[PDB]
């Protein structure tokens, strides 16, 4: 079902629905404040941003936000960074909080149980192809290439599957494929993931990312919603379903991956673990990122803050400020100390003698006089008392704040306050 | 406490906090898929517009929404047409909705219960003075006019009192003053509303429009907030909590009302039961309207959707539409039929042979031909079947719509599909 | 030259560029004061709301507004109306009237002499196809499929060619074309338009919509700029040189028109002269307009102008208001008055006992007490003094105002004023 | 003439004017493709968001902005960062180019005959207290201090009066005050600047900022605009008319200035000539600056560009790079050189081993390997050459580039790109 302009009708006949939805257990207390889509990343992103800006670029300017766990952040951001659009010219970004009557209901059983409540408000958008996306994921995906993909085949769901080593393909969707890209056998986060034919070392695994036909859709959650052994979730329950029927595709991602360097691998963190997400963000401030962020082809839209320059000042004795691969934001103010492989969010102020190194630095931190840090991760506003050292002695860095198994350590103020530290500047 | 500038920077010292809050459970099925604040009212408006351009108007730019009851529609109505500030230069319309983690957690117990969830993040807005206001209520009231009369007296909460006839003051806040304005004694939601001095007939009631010394208020909460036979309430707790300390003064409306006829009484309507809502659009129709909308000095803002002009086309027979003391805001189409003292929102279609008669026609609906209407409301997108009679048999219309005591009838889409009518045009 | 892909990617390598530069000399006064591109349309629109909402849903969201005579209108419309855009993702509208130094100079000399002066602007959007529009026109195009008809062709130039009858092709630009819709013979404004092979009543006219490689734009620009006797146009001088060259390709315009109805023909009109801008507007007032604007796949954006919903009131005498196949947008105020084929814009105010017949009321016209109006236009704010009669006498309206040829009144304030009227309310 | 709410009402009743205007004929070519209120300043900052950002702070939400010279740049900036309001709030920034018709008419004889070619749209705006603002000048004015001086006064014209030191008093407007701030004697650049009373040194200087009393303003420049004789200025006709007769007044800028130090003194910098706009900037990066810009209750809005963060990186040695006093903006990309007492702006590309001292980076300027810069202004998209010196050598930078008199060297496109040196990156 080839046409010359059907690539650029299936964009505006489509509706996506990202499950901003619940959190990531496994990211510790990144979260304990905020959704799992609205950690920050980048040094003035959110990971919500990338598979936002994936719509936009791609065409489909209709979008839904499924939110339900910890979301003011969440909302207020898309409130102050994605409330640009006009209804008029069929776009827009609507907010589906579950919705509260009699004080006590509605709490949004599972992910598939969130697009259920809220299918009398999906059915008046008149959506022909639904996008499905978790956008608690960070990637570059062109989904006007996907949804061709899925109409030269004549499916009714297209799955998005990219390999992944075996050795964390048990906590993603691994399926089983054939010549014509038919989904033969999918089980959702297995014990012992299957491998590839012919890769005995890598499994192909799903990444969240289901379009679909709409009159397929409603038809298999309502057939599915009145199900009293289901567990309402896409993975557990209806991908299995559809695969079952065999009316289920997969769309390798390196076609749709969007990449400046075309000989390099496609780029894909889920920021699974806090381990990852601070490889993530260090990532970018390497001289070669694998993640391209000057790319003018495929910009990431977010809140783009009045912040004033980065300032970089001398210390209490008169002395420089050096600096190597290294990000520093907006409304920083660095007096002159040393900072290595790290990345300063907005607003970061360091006083003077401090040695920084691989770290972190989320927005509004305070570091103070003569403070050591060493593989860190340092969360929102957190002020960092005079002669603090971290990163340098594990067992008195595990007793203070949370660290991981490998070494990766993580600040906040609920633990400085603990120590009797006050955190009210 | 009187200087050349302050009636300029204590609005800028200031924050308000509009509960939106729950619902009118008196509106009946108005409101059963929306919050009261999101009633639609004038046309084009809907309530929580008046409690957010008297902010805006009296130079009050940081508002605070508390949402938590069916708030869809709220939310999206904020994002679309209140969502033009820029956090730099300190202002914005944060949205307050209850944390929601665990799955069943933070449901907002009371009115004040609703202001102590929150009450870390109003704490970074370092504000002054906190203006407490019902966002479910109809009025131009000018709060630059109200501040400095608190700040004058040397006030730690100033409550807006007005008055009102003793037969409807058992739903609001009766109080009694002295010579300088300081309650003496209040109580909520009397049995008996007590009269005021000279005048019998008329009780001295409050508004649901407090200010608030911000020092005073987050001691107030949290010495109420730990209180175990507390209803968490402004009326019902802390009000009579400072009237009897004596910190409480009382702040007349007439003088800081917006009026464009000086000669007139000030406007409220709460807009508390059906025929109060339908009594208010209806004035907006009249030839003198006793609220002023084509008012340039106190403008109200809004949602400004972009329709094409009211069209007015001949009917099947080739005849002419008469009107008659009606609004027709944008996208209707009115086929030829006698519109008279309605009120007529956006994208409203009226087919041919019609009557409607002191109607009200909420947005997107669809009368049929040959459609009698008489004192009815009808809300969004209900469909309403060719031939169908309304307003003639009260017998015949309590028993298929719900009818109120005073021969008000309101329309729902439930109600017309309970009858076997198709709304899905 | 066709892949898979390349009818999405084309509109974002491309970069559009309205010419609404100067005046239509034969719209009389509407124009004294501003644009013939800023002239009112539609009861709500202007016309360079067509020939931008049609590079919007054409995915062109760069465009370059070339504006020279009376702009201040033309300028805050766009600013006001087009000014949502982000210029991080690749969009925005950049005005570029003629730079002004030393008090005299660059003011452009022609239409293609205004692409000129800003060549150094353009080269920096780096834009491979340059679409060449006249804005001061009203259609319904969609040129991503104009643009790949272009891609196809292997074309340098594409001239957007449709026949008109013969009577009006010498305003227009007449080519001749052959079997692969290579531009054979082109002449502009001929003085006997060259009629089509096959219908002797008709001539295959350029619409002004020239779509251009631009590697050889640039070079054609500046090979032409030395030119001493070329007269600095698209028409005149350049298309000409293309088609002499054989690199000048003709591109139908109903493949690339927008219609709901696809048995009609396509909707085109340049509103050359004043009785084709009276009848172009009433189009949209009878009861099947050739011009559909309540479509919602093809939306046009505009200034949503905040406006109250149109009122009808009664008059002095307590009577009803009669309307037939009339258009009254927000803002309107028509006291019991008779008004039958006409369009009034915002902010119409007609007092009592008007006849108002086949009119067009632009903005903030004021009708007074026992005025009849027929077909006539009513420019901005004029102050019509009480019992005026416009439309009866042919005689008394050509020396008074101004009067077509085929009947039309046009009223103006300097029109008014001259005899007597003041024109300050 | 003193209320209690007269410092809140004054200026919404108020509408500002900036003269925008011609150039700074002593800036060189930092102007010759802008004008001089388009001028970068501050990192991210042009000089025109300082006279609109007081207007705003200052509740004057209704601007007029008149451009003359090279507005291309400064319109552009007006639209992407100054076109967040809304028309129906009483709020706007109108831009006011001279209307051109006929093709050589209408360009601006004067800075007073700019508000009478518009004095027939700026009547329709209804202000009775005209602020007549220059704009190509730095400073943090509060204009609602200075109305209530104006309205307490009685005053007509209330001219804004700051000392400066006879040396450059040259420039501006010298007066002569009374006891009741009454000008005596006002000359408009005088050769022989009169000094104060009791300060030798120092002369009252006119800042060009006249607060009129609107209906004195009208029938002022009507009754100048017929005179042959005069120069059409506000300075050189009609400060000295009002002044002959009585009616101006002077208010001292040291009362309605902001700063957040108020032992200092008040901050203005006219960035006259080259040096002082070389050093106003750096003032910056020094420790304490002069000007605060990281003050909250007094921000300064701007256009908020999407940039990146600041990036540093190692040089092509695996080598560090050091800073001291600078500020670097969003979008910089510097590999490993040393950079001092330096501003750069956004997008400034800084290759290995370069040497900035006491620099002024302005955007996308690229500066190649093994570059030493020293006390210079790098101008607008400048692609400095591998091995370029600049600062070392006076005599070899005065024949290659433009040199000041205090040693402060300009480097521009042309000034490169006559040394053959390709700016083309
Ligand atoms: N300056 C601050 N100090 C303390 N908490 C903050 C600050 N800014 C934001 N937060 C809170 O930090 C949590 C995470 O917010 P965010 O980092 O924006 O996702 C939320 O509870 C915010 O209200
Ligand atoms: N065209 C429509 N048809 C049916 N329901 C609608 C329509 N538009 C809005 N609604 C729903 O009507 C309820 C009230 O919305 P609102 O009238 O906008 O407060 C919500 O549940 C909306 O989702
Ligand atoms: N209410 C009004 N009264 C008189 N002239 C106006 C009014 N509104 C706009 N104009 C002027 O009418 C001319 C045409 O403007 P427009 O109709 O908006 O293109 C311009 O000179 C405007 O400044
Ligand atoms: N990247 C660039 N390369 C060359 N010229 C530019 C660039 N960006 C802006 N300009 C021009 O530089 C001049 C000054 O612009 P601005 O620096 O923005 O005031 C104008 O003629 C701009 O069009």
């Amino acid at each position: 079902n080839d046409h010359l302009m059907l690539a650029r009708q299936l964009p505006l006949k489509s509706v996506a629905l990202i499950l901003a939805g619940g959190r990531g257990t496994r990211l510790k207390d990144l979260t304990n404040k905020r959704a799992k889509p609205a950690v920050h990343f980048g040094g003035k992103f959110r990971i919500i941003d990338f598979a936002l800006s994936n719509c936009i670029n791609s065409g489909i300017r209709r979008m839904g936000v499924i939110t339900q766990y910890q979301s003011h952040t969440l909302v207020q951001h898309i409130q102050r960074g994605w409330s640009f659009f006009n209804e008029e010219m069929n776009e827009f970004v609507d907010l589906l909080p579950a919705q509260q009557r009699m004080k006590g209901e509605n709490w949004y059983r599972g992910t598939a149980d969130a697009v259920t409540q809220n299918l009398d408000i999906i059915r008046r958008y008149k959506a022909e192809y639904v996008v499905i996306l978790a956008g608690d994921h960070i990637y570059k995906q062109d989904y006007s290439r996907m949804l061709i993909d899925h109409v030269e085949k004549g499916a009714r769901c297209t799955v998005a599957c990219m390999p992944v080593p075996i050795e964390e393909a048990s906590a993603f969707g691994v399926m089983a494929v054939d010549e014509n890209d038919k989904i033969i056998e999918f089980v959702e986060k297995p014990a012992n993931p299957p491998s590839m034919p012919n890769d005995p070392s890598k499994s192909l695994a799903s990444m969240g990312i289901y379009v679909f036909d709409a009159d397929y859709l409603y038809e298999l959650l309502e057939e599915d919603d009145r199900d009293e052994n289901s567990s309402h979730d896409f993975g557990k329950d209806l991908i299995p379903k559809i695969t079952e029927a065999g009316l289920a595709y997969a769309h390798p991602f390196p076609l749709s991956c969007v990449q400046s360097d075309p000989d390099a691998e496609p780029y894909w963190r889920d920021v699974g673990t806090l381990e990852a997400y601070w490889k993530a963000n260090l990532d970018l401030a390497s001289v070669v990122p694998e993640l391209d962020m000057y790319d003018r082809n495929w910009p990431i839209r977010t809140y783009n803050e009045s912040l004033p320059p980065a300032k970089f000042v001398q210390d209490r004795s008169g002395s420089h400020g050096m600096t190597l691969n290294s990000l520093v934001s907006g409304g920083c103010v660095i007096s002159g100390s040393v900072v290595v492989q790290s990345v300063l969010f907005s607003r970061v102020r360091v006083n003077s003698f401090c040695n920084i190194d691989s770290a972190v630095l989320l927005p509004e931190v305070w570091v103070g006089r003569s403070c050591r840090l060493r593989r860190c991760v340092i969360d929102r506003a957190c002020v960092i008392p005079e002669g603090m050292v971290i990163g340098e002695n594990a067992e008195e860095d595990a007793r203070r704040f949370y660290r991981s198994e490998e070494g990766i350590v993580l600040v906040t103020r609920e633990m400085l306050r603990k120590l009797g530290h006050k955190q009210e500047r």
